[PDB]
């Protein structure tokens, strides 16, 4: 089986647990203020910070470096764009580091120093999401919180260097394929992606205590 196909199966029952968790419920009905908000923001910031470090480590590896698309994908910039903008001038001293967020950024860190034949997974989960129900969860955030269509606090959300997110994908897809593939990398991998979403689960949930 193709990995992208071997990735999309593995993870497609997490996948109806994620996108149904008790923060995601709220935020599609439109319950998350700006509190709630600036929180899963700024959990993202560090994320993406040790995922796109991680990323830059070993982009010259074979095991990843057909996905490395820094000027298409990376969200590091946008997520200190959107820091900015919902945190202010001083906003590194500002934003939050969870424990949620600590254990996955800790996670990322072991794969990318010491497994990262395993670091598509950890780019499949967060990317090509944000390409799919990030783009939903955009057009909520903008309803829900009065945010302009110029794209301020959304910076995340927005792919300028990308035109079509869906041709995108296909050719990520398409690029996933391409990588050194035996039966053992394989299944260590859509493995990873599902400690990738359940990482995700866990801080969706830990967020929403926070918040009650």
């Amino acid at each position: 089986q193709d990995l992208s196909e071997a990735l999309k199966e593995a993870t497609k029952e997490v996948h109806i647990r994620a996108e149904n968790s008790e923060f995601m419920r709220n935020f599609q009905k439109g319950q998350v203020s700006r509190e709630g908000f600036k929180l899963v923001m700024a959990s993202l910031y560090h994320i993406y910070t040790a995922l796109e470090e991680e990323i830059e480590r070993n982009k010259q590896n074979p095991v990843y470096a057909p996905l490395y698309f820094p000027e298409e994908l990376h969200r590091r910039a946008a997520l200190e764009q959107d820091m900015a903008f919902w945190y202010g001038p001083h906003w590194q001293e500002a934003i939050p580091y969870t424990p949620a967020t600590q254990h996955y950024v800790k996670r990322l860190h072991e794969v990318g120093g010491t497994h990262p034949e395993l670091l598509v997974a950890h780019a499949y989960t967060r990317y090509l999401g944000d390409l799919s129900g990030g783009q939903v969860l955009k057009k909520i955030a903008q309803k829900a919180m009065a945010l302009p269509s110029s794209g301020e606090g959304l910076a995340f959300f927005t792919f300028p260097s990308i035109d079509n997110p869906t041709k995108f994908k296909q050719l990520y897809r398409a690029r996933m394929n391409t990588l050194e593939m035996t039966p053992e990398v394989k299944h260590r991998v859509t493995e990873e992606a599902k400690t990738a979403f359940l990482l995700n689960i866990e801080l969706f949930e830990e967020l929403q205590a926070l918040l009650t």
